[PDB]
């Protein structure tokens, strides 16, 4: 059970350090963690201006392929749509290939649709020119309700967000199973399962809340349609979890 799960959830990780003072070196030993005993992680997540630092080092170490996200409009949402979209072409422009960008949630609360429709879009059309993955961060601990999580969720696949994420990693309350259950109904729904990948970030700190996140994927969509294109784990610690079920 957590031996299978812990080699497929790994293979999966988005291996992410955000903090407000990070350093070369924090990035460096971030891009060697990536590169396992039992396999490389998908990808890694830092701040824009770490990404050339980390694409040499993987490139060093011979992974050349683990691929490098990073974030945008972030942690905020806030919903100025020229802000978020000048991040997210600085972000192309420091050489990223995925941008995990933060819907406007609050505007969302406050009744407004369509400006998280225009700002999801409008990064989306920078990404898309790239070839850049772009994945939406709804913030589901902070919006909370369900029909919130549903709405956002909805209006981000149809702006065309390549994953939708559950959360920053920086508030109070990040990845639950219930959220994650949330968003992928809304993919399922919404018929975007080929198109449409899933990412719960921040709070996944076992094995076992891998597992967990795992099954729902595999009971919505079945057990072939996890991959890289289509689930990834927002996640740091969890690595060293997933090893130690794995015997490392």
């Amino acid at each position: 059970d957590l031996k299978a799960s812990s080699l497929r959830a790994l293979k999966l990780m988005d291996l992410t350090t955000l903090n407000d003072d990070d350093t070369d070196e924090k990035v460096i030993a971030l891009c060697h963690q990536a590169k396992t005993p039992v396999g490389n992680t998908a990808a890694i997540c830092i701040y824009p201006r770490f990404i050339p630092i980390a694409r040499e080092t993987l490139k060093e170490q011979g992974t050349p392929e683990i691929r490098i996200a990073t974030v945008t409009n972030f942690p905020h949402g806030n919903d100025d749509i020229d802000i978020a979209l000048a991040e997210t072409r600085a972000a192309i422009a420091w050489g990223a290939d995925e941008v995990d960008v933060v819907f406007p949630y609050r505007a969302l609360m406050a009744g407004n649709e369509q400006v998280g429709f225009d700002l999801v879009k409008a990064c989306k059309e920078a990404c898309a020119a790239a070839n850049v993955l772009l994945k939406v961060i709804i913030e589901t601990g902070e919006l909370k309700d369900e029909a919130l999580i549903r709405k956002a969720s909805e209006i981000s696949i149809k702006a065309g967000a390549d994953f939708i994420k559950t959360s920053t990693g920086k508030v109070a309350v990040n990845a639950t199973p219930e959220s994650a259950r949330i968003m992928m109904e809304v993919i399922r729904d919404m018929g975007v399962e080929k198109t449409v990948g899933f990412k719960p970030a921040g709070g996944v700190r076992t094995a076992e809340d891998a597992q967990k996140y795992l099954a729902i994927a595999d009971e919505l969509f079945g057990a072939d349609w996890a991959d890289a294109r289509h689930y990834r784990f927002g996640a740091s610690s969890l690595l060293a979890s997933l090893l130690k079920a794995l015997g490392h």
